[PDB]
């Protein structure tokens, strides 16, 4: 039959879906969600053999355990094993485009297990066995026997195999097709694998059993009443002496319960559902689920007979939430959310695409602390433990079906084709059977990237129509079609249209405006992090808080997809597109999130935390007044810490307690303050902090900040007279300037500083020269590659304009001695093929101090590229473990992604003024920096910098992190200006042009002294 | 203005004039302006101005210079934005290009009087005899700041004696969403807390 070549065949012999069962025969274990001895776990050692293709594997594999097989850990991916290479592509599809035909060379993952089932489980009832992830399609056998075969790689599927077991030793049997007719819809932007790799187990239920489950509840106007019903069904024999009974508990505590015997009210002229039954109960005062406050009760279900003996119970934990629509707005228990939200997917650096607890955790909680309350399921139903995870922990969840085809061409031919439409269905409405009961999953979604086709709007409608409690959205085909009830673009600007033809994106101001729309807007996508990026990310929200409508987005994404390979030393390194001999492949288009794939964060993510902070602030005179975006909860665990200190040195702080309604305001007066007793810039900082330890955060976690200028002193007091004064001796080829013990050396070729001394000691390993270029940033690049050049990236507008190749001729090079100093003048000029493109005027004047004080103008031809930045840089001889500054930080800032840094005086080891991003680039820029300290130097000025071992012309010849070698001393990059990076999408120039370096003419100074 | 620091020096090929100075008020220092005037061999003047406004303070309306010249020409000519008045927030409709009118024209009658006339995005200069080159602001007039100020009807201002020049090297914007509440935007407020600028004055 070649089923997996036929999208008319999905699957075959497998149980219909439903909602997580445990089968459980005792109430309290019910309730308490305990282990149930029905619901056993097959994971562990398994048999595995890789086949090319299906028509490879020999029948004997049927009966007996291949020798040649290996023990392996399942749930797994092969590739993660070894067995053949993951594949990292975007758009274009992995395999050639000729649906539904799959390639013959089909590699084909054969596993099996020999495991033990107990007699009492075939005595009676009904054995199944239970797959939660097979990718992407297989067929299984039991005992020789062949069972069934099943597609949709992230849906359980399901087979009863009570009819093939014995008591004692079986023998499954699993042949795994790497493609088939359902990776024409499993098009997704990430690495594309394969094999039984979520979890595999067997779940015993009665034969008289509730098959199915739903859950829904109704509130009045104010929430202060609901109602709970619960649909119930059965498979099995119907008798009058059956009988459902649900209660609802809070705690240990049962606060209500119902129970009857089955047959539903009458639904049509032939009658009703004699296999079911819908219980409903009053619950006054509910406690209301939130992602503020996760409150949740425990319904139990439980089927069995009216002289009260148990047949069996079922359970799920219930969140009291109403989700709905209306005027425009997306409501949670009436009131309007701010999605901070991030999309994710299923990554471990190790394992590939298994996900496993711990690692779920560990994402929520810095979901969690960093201010995020909302997450995509971008772009397939996830692990099921995840929804229990969001239930509990409190996250707003989109779930979306398991539909990507975004490599074909138009992007809907498959969506639009009835002969897809069956395929297309069983994706949505099996996640809506498995899903409808979490409280966690507020919005459902058809599926991403798949052009706007009818099947979608048959689909929205039957959504619609059987769960109405969760609005629908869907952003193919132009982001506001009728099969969506949100707007949901992806990287649409905040003020800047980009008209593309049929499927326009425009500013999401102007979107909600247009003629006749209505809904609300939360882009499915935007803030695309990959490297250094988040420039702009500020701009959002200030949008978001300005307008109603504007209801927040998902940021893409929350960890980068990178893979560990082992170097020659069998060092483990971070490996992305084509790093597994994968062609064609999209490069390290996979890495792309707020987080590297070992969870360490990378420096956007506080920007993020900054920006989606739940508490804003204003200062009036000694007043400021905090405000609270909670919609539910007051800030019973929350403290307000100030500090005011003079050029970082401090002078005053206090806490105070924070006690706010939602959206409620707070005053609080600042005491009087003592003056600074000197000149400088006072600075106040407040921070919010948790004292007591929550479930998803420790005690003294920091949840928002914000600083201020308050007064500042100019400086007016003539320093002290110096009483040496330096002398410059002129040669032909330089200008050297002594002060006592220190020397300065100017080349009279090159016009540079080439040497200096402190005694004897060089402190130079290269020149201080100009710097106009920097080693390519993601954004910078975007989709441009050698073989195939995007002209209009940046780095691409720079390399043709010869910005990376200009070469600087010295126009002048003078000396003067003044009363009590050496005057050094120069100017260069930057050229390129007979095009002058930068011109640099400077003054080095040195005095009796041992100050070097260095003036810049540069001019930049109008018509050429706007510069990467307009600075100087050098190569010290000094490589010292510290790095001390008064200025933004603790870490890298880039001048469109500075919000979050904060103006202080900071110290760290120099190996944290570097930022490993995988795909080496410019990185560690700290900005607003008016002193920098570093060994015995000193630099002072109003400056951005980054320091460490490697130049940029490294950052730029390396394509991975750990190819990099320190150089000798360090790197010392110092602008008077920087241009943004970007980050709105990294594949067309995202930089605003207020962040562009389009000025023309600048001017920046810096001291140089040291000691 | 309280001068902090007067220096001279001589150059290979020019004289170095250095200059400090700090505007204070009730003991609050609002400016810091710093320069160095430049005379070489072949006439021309070179000033260079770097200063420091508190951050504290309400940001200034210009960042300039000015002073009364003893001339009286007829004409005006520059290379800039005009041919008309224009400001920072007011300056889309004038063009870059070499412009030349009567003197008279350089001043706006509005009935209340007011600062006016100012010429933004200029390169050159030229009245009389004078030059200045560089990248500018500027108005010139028979009225100096302070009388306009003072003159709460147009009909009522008298040409001084020379001429007043205020060149800038940045100015506020001038608003009017409203006439009621302050109206200039962020991005036309002079709050960069330091500046710099730098003119070339000439003759001929
Ligand atoms: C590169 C663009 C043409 S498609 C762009 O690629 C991104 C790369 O992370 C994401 O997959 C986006 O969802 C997709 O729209
Ligand atoms: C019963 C409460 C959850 S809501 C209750 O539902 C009623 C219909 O049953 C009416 O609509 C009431 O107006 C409403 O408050
Ligand atoms: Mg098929
Ligand atoms: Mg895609
Ligand atoms: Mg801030
Ligand atoms: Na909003
Ligand atoms: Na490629
Ligand atoms: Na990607
Ligand atoms: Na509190
Ligand atoms: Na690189
Ligand atoms: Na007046």
């Amino acid at each position: 039959r070649r089923d997996w070549e036929n999208p008319g065949v999905t699957q075959l012999n497998r149980l219909a879906a439903h909602p997580p069962f445990a089968s459980w025969r005792n109430s309290e274990e019910a309730r308490t969600d305990r282990p149930s001895q029905q619901l056993r776990s097959l994971n562990g050692e398994w048999r595995f053999a890789w086949f090319p293709a299906p028509e490879a594997v020999p029948e004997s594999w049927l009966e007996c355990d291949l020798p040649e097989a290996d023990t392996v850990v399942v749930p797994s991916n092969w590739q993660m094993h070894g067995y053949d290479a993951p594949i990292y592509t975007n758009v274009t599809y992995p395999i050639t485009v000729n649906p539904p035909f799959v390639p013959t060379e089909n590699p084909t993952g054969c596993y099996s297990l020999t495991f033990n089932v107990d007699e009492s489980w075939l005595q009676e009832g009904q054995t199944r066995i239970i797959f939660d992830g097979v990718n992407s399609a297989f067929h299984l056998w039991c005992n020789g026997r062949w069972v069934g075969y099943g597609q949709d790689s992230r849906l359980p599927s399901e087979f009863d195999l009570s009819a093939f077991l014995r008591a004692g030793e079986n023998r499954l049997a699993v042949m795994v097709l790497r493609w088939s007719d359902g990776s024409y819809l499993e098009d997704q932007d990430m690495w594309r694998m394969s094999g039984i790799f979520r979890d595999v187990s067997l779940l015993h239920k009665p034969t008289t059993q509730i098959s199915d489950f739903h859950v829904a509840t109704r509130f009045n106007d104010d929430f202060s009443r609901a109602v709970l019903e619960a649909e119930v069904q059965m498979c099995g024999e119907l008798r009058d002496y059956l009988r459902v009974t649900v209660s609802l508990w809070q705690g240990e505590t049962q606060v209500a319960s119902g129970t009857a015997p089955f047959g539903g009210e009458i639904i049509d002229e032939r009658g009703g559902y004699a296999d079911r039954v819908t219980l409903r109960l009053n619950v006054e005062n509910p406690k209301l689920w939130s992602a503020e406050i996760p409150n949740l009760y425990r319904a139990v279900v439980e089927l069995h007979t009216a002289d009260g003996t148990l047949i069996e119970a079922e359970a799920c934990d219930v969140g009291f939430r109403e989700v709905r629509i209306e005027n425009g707005l997306l409501l949670l228990n009436g009131k309007p959310l701010l999605i901070r939200g991030v999309n994710r997917h299923e990554h471990h650096p190790l394992h590939g695409q298994v996900m496993d607890e711990q690692t779920m955790v560990q994402d929520i909680l810095l979901m969690k602390q960093n201010n995020f309350n909302a997450v995509r399921c971008s772009h397939y139903p996830n692990h099921p433990l995840w929804y229990t995870l969001c239930d509990r922990y409190g996250l707003y969840v989109v779930d979306e079906a398991n539909i990507e085809t975004n490599g074909m061409v138009p992007m809907n031919r498959l969506t639009d084709d009835p002969r897809w439409l069956p395929a297309m269905s069983e994706r949505v409405t099996r996640m809506v059977q498995r899903d409808r009961n979490h409280p966690s999953v507020i919005i459902w979604s058809l599926g991403n990237e798949s052009g706007h086709g009818a099947n979608h709007d048959a689909l929205y409608r039957w959504i619609k129509s059987v769960d109405p409690s969760r609005p629908v959205q869907y952003e193919g085909g132009g982001a506001d079609t009728t099969a969506t009830d949100i707007i949901c673009p992806m990287y649409a600007r905040v003020d800047e249209d980009q008209p593309f033809p049929a499927v326009p994106k425009w500013s999401i101001k102007k979107w909600l405006s247009l003629p006749g729309e209505t809904r609300p807007l939360i882009l499915c996508e935007y803030a695309h992090a990959m490297g250094n990026s988040l420039g702009g990310f500020a701009k959002y929200w200030q949008a978001f808080r300005q307008y109603p409508r504007l209801q927040g987005g998902f940021v893409w994404d929350w960890v980068d997809q990178s893979l560990i390979k082992y170097d020659e030393n069998g060092n483990p390194w971070s490996a992305y597109g084509g790093d597994f001999g994968d062609t064609p492949n999209d490069r390290q288009f996979c890495m792309n999130g707020l987080v590297f794939a070992d969870r360490t964060p990378h420096p956007a993510l506080t920007e993020a935390k900054h920006q989606q902070q739940f508490f804003q602030f204003r200062l009036s005179g000694q007043t400021i007044e905090v405000t609270s975006e909670y919609l539910f909860r007051h800030s019973d665990n929350e403290l307000l810490h100030w500090m005011v200190a003079l050029d970082g040195k401090p002078l005053a702080s206090g806490e105070v307690p924070l006690d706010v309604a939602p959206q409620g305001k707070q005053l609080i007066e600042l005491p009087e303050l003592p003056q600074p007793e000197s000149a400088g810039q006072l600075w106040l900082t407040v921070r919010v902090v948790q004292p007591n330890a929550t479930a998803w955060s420790e005690a003294g976690h920091i949840s928002a900040w914000q600083q201020w200028r308050l007064a500042e002193n100019l400086s007016v007091t003539l320093p002290a007279a110096s009483h040496a004064i330096p002398h410059l001796t002129t040669s032909e080829m330089d200008f050297c300037i002594e002060l006592g013990n220190k020397r300065w050396q100017f080349n009279r070729q090159s016009g540079f500083l080439s040497q200096m001394w402190i005694g004897d000691k060089k402190q130079l390993l290269t020149p201080l020269r100009d710097q106009f270029t920097r080693a390519p940033l993601d954004n910078d690049i975007g989709v441009s590659e050698a073989t195939r050049i995007d002209p209009n990236a940046w780095v691409e507008r720079w390399k043709a304009a010869g910005h990376y190749q200009a070469e600087a001729a010295l126009l002048q090079c003078t000396a003067d001695t003044l009363a009590d100093a050496v005057l050094i003048t120069t100017a260069h000029a930057w050229q390129h093929q007979g095009k002058t493109l930068f011109i640099s005027r400077k003054t080095y004047r040195i005095d009796g101090s041992g100050q070097m004080a260095i003036t810049v103008d540069v001019e930049v031809a109008s018509d050429t590229p706007h510069p990467a930045r307009i600075g100087l840089n050098c190569q010290l001889a000094q490589v010292a473990e510290r790095v001390n500054w008064l200025g933004l930080g603790p870490q890298e800032n880039y001048p469109d992604r500075l919000t979050a840094a904060c103006f202080d005086r900071w110290d760290l080891p120099l190996s944290d003024m570097y930022t490993p991003y995988v795909f080496p680039s410019e990185n560690g820029l700290r900005c607003g920096t008016r002193e920098l300290n570093y060994g015995p130097h000193q630099w002072r000025g109003d400056f951005q910098f980054n320091i460490s071992r490697y130049s940029q012309q490294q950052l730029m010849e390396t394509s991975h992190r750990h190819l990099l070698h320190a150089e000798e001393g360090t790197w010392l990059n110092i602008d008077g200006f920087h241009m943004g990076i970007g980050g709105d999408d990294s594949w067309s120039p995202s930089v605003s042009a207020e962040f562009q370096l389009s000025a023309g003419r600048y001017h920046y100074q810096l001291v140089w002294c040291q000691k």
